[PDB]
């Protein structure tokens, strides 16, 4: 295993100084990384030097230490964002807000820093492999459009809180991105994502019926009604709470047409019903029937077929991204994103050298282990059942034909005794 | 039963039965309650609910009785496996309902002191729309416009507020993805691993038959109401058997193993496998010989 681990990652001179885990990724041979001994090695690299002035820089350079400092400011700009919100703003903003101001500007900073770490398109192309960084982006756009907003009079100020109260959102459920360390955690978020296009498929469905019932319901109530904008909203409102427990019974088949003397009050007559207010009723049970107890339990059988191989699949892709993830939180500087901008102002490993006799036993060591697994895979293939029966076969039909030649030749010898 | 000096080693023991804790954790909130109960008013209604609060763990020790049932203890045990994922999953909902609450909370209420509601609404309207409570009064409230009613003068409603039709577009997508989405996940997790978990839990109870059934052998016959004079009173397994009876036993045990081994080897010998290998080992050599008397079969006709 310790040899295994040596030759793994060591520098070769051949190829460009690329050990075999960075050939494997560009490679995208997700089995290689997979193998258990690529994933202790990666484990080993994540403790750093603990692998539990030198003893302050062992601990403060460890990759592990800086990703939980990334994770605590990170925690704690959203604890001022929620107070921020929640409270009233004055005119001019508090220490809390330009705390967060700073927070988002150092970050987008540190996102142009890695965009440029004149060949910067394909930069960008590689950039955009990380989905993430992108809504990372939007978010932060919008973000400075609604801080531009809200230092205007009071007719932008409310505006622009809102776009606030609308961001806040994306960082609340950024922590996913966080939570992908864990072993368990990433892989249901990669199921939870992967299960959205067949979400999609149920839903287009749904809105099908949605709309049609929501149409019929409105047509025929209402017939002397001015088009205006109401009616579009009035389509959809109603039935999507349907799905979810709420039946609106006060308004299903209203009284209508009838003597209302309720009381502590004069009798009033109410108006006389209406042509067909007896269908909507009806309509309104199959719907029910449809929307509720026939798809949603389709998309649970899709669930639990499609389980299984999006778990596989989702395990062996984290297991790949861990080294993305590691080499990542290695680069970037101990200093978390609120205090970043002295790094930049300053700014303004993963492979071990070997000596000679090193790398030739490395090299002898792999050559045995070649040589080894050449004798075991003859040696396997020898004695499978198929080639022990094709042999057998062979060689009793060879010794059927000298055993006749045998026999003929015995017969002559008969004549000559 | 602690004291049935190694005493730290009979605690390390005991801990691995975890109903044992709890129970003493238990009995001490309930001696607490029973303290403050006998104090003056301010207290007494303090100890009743600490009284309220304590019988609920009482009512469900209940299911440690259930577990000597057949069916009924690998439930148990299947239920507390499943809680691991339980949790994973409340995790994230957790996560998307503070952000809900958050949003509707902030959007609304816009010169609103911090006091510590605010804490406390966050959470409270989100959590019951899990449970089919939508309320439909304030989803999207009329405010500004003219509202007559009944039996009383017109009253003019503010007129609305900045960014309200936000809410409701929001309030759906939560429940399309804490209704539909997470919770068939669930499901399916549970039916893959529900399998496992039952074998598991049937061997497990299989096990643990033995230390329920000697615990109880070794109790006091009167029940705990009155265990107090049995107390006062204090301030099999295995059968002994003769020689001859020893004899015979390790007479038995050496032929059965006789018999193992032999029927093992029967059953290596008629393997199709080792019949194939020796047939070709046999054919091997036979095509060997008859290549040497061929040869030599060859001499005897110069010979004749
Ligand atoms: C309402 C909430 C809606 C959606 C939240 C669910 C988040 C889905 C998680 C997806 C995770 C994922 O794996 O996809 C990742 C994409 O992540 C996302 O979908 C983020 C989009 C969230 C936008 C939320 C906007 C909220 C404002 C309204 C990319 O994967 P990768 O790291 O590049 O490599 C994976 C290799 N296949
Ligand atoms: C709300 C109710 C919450 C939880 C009730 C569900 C009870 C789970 C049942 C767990 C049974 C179980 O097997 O775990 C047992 C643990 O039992 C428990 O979880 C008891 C904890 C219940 C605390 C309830 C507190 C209620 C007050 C609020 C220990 O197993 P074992 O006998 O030591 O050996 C098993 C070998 N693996
Ligand atoms: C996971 C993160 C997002 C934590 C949860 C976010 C908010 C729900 C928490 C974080 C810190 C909390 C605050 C901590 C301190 C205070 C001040 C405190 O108000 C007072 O001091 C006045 C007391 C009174 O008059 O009653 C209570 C509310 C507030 C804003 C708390 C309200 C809710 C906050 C913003
Ligand atoms: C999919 C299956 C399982 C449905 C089971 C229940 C339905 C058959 C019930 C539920 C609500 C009922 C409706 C509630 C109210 C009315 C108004 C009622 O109107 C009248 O009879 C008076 C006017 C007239 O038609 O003369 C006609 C039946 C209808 C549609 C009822 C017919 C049967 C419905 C659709
Ligand atoms: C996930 C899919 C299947 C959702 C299906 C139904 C939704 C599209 C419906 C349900 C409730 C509807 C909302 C109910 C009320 C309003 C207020 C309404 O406000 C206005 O148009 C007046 C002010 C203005 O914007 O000019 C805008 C649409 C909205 C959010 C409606 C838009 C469409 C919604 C989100
Ligand atoms: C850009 C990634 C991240 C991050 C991601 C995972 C863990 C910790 C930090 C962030 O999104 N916000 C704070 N700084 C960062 O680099």
């Amino acid at each position: 295993e310790q040899l295994a681990m040596k030759l793994l990652t060591y520098e070769l001179k051949n190829w460009s100084n690329a050990t075999c885990l960075q050939l494997a990724v560009a490679a995208k041979h997700r089995d290689f990384i997979a193998h258990t001994c690529s994933q202790m090695l990666l484990t080993d690299m994540w403790m750093g030097r603990l692998r539990m002035g030198r003893k302050i820089y062992e601990f403060y350079n460890a990759p592990i230490v800086k990703f939980w400092f990334y994770t605590l400011a990170y925690i704690g700009y959203l604890m001022l964002f929620n107070y921020i919100v929640l409270v009233k703003m004055e005119r001019w903003p508090s220490t809390q807000e330009w705390i967060v101001i700073s927070y988002i500007f150092t970050l987008g900073i540190e996102k142009m820093r890695e965009i440029l770490m004149g060949k910067l398109l394909q930069k960008v192309k590689v950039w955009l492999q990380e989905y993430w960084n992108v809504t990372d982006l939007i978010a932060i756009l919008l973000f400075s459009v609604g801080m531009i907003l809200r230092l205007q009079d009071q007719p932008f100020r409310s505006d622009g809180r809102v776009i606030y109260c609308v961001n806040i959102i994306y960082w609340y459920i950024r922590l996913l991105d966080i939570f992908g360390v864990n072993k368990y955690l990433g892989p249901y978020v990669m199921m939870i994502g992967k299960m959205m296009i067949d979400m999609m498929y149920f839903v287009i469905i749904m809105l099908v019926v949605l709309m049609s019932f929501g149409v019929a319901r409105q047509a025929i109530l209402f017939p002397n009604e001015e088009p205006s904008w109401k009616l579009a909203k009035n389509i959809f409102y109603m039935p999507y709470w349907m799905i979810y427990g709420e039946v609106f019974a006060d308004q299903i088949d209203p009284p209508c047409g009838q003597n209302e003397t309720r009381e502590d009050g004069k009798t009033i007559q109410l108006p006389p019903c209406k042509t067909g207010a007896w269908i909507v009723p009806a309509i309104m049970a199959c719907y029910l029937l449809v929307a509720n107890i026939l798809l949603v339990n389709l998309l649970i059988a899709v669930f639990n077929n499609t389980f299984f191989e999006v778990k596989s699949i989702s395990n062996q892709v984290w297991k790949f991204q861990r080294y993305q993830l590691i080499m990542t939180f290695h680069e970037r500087p101990v200093l978390p994103p609120p205090l970043i901008i002295f790094s930049h102002m300053t700014m303004i490993g993963l492979k071990l050298f070997i000596t000679d006799d090193e790398l030739k036993k490395v090299h002898d060591f792999e050559e045995q282990c070649i040589e080894e697994y050449f004798r075991e895979k003859d040696d396997r293939f020898n004695s499978s059942n198929d080639e022990r029966i094709r042999v057998t076969s062979e060689r009793v039909e060879n010794m059927s034909m000298r055993l006749e030649e045998v026999n003929e030749r015995e017969h002559s010898m008969k004549a000559s005794l």
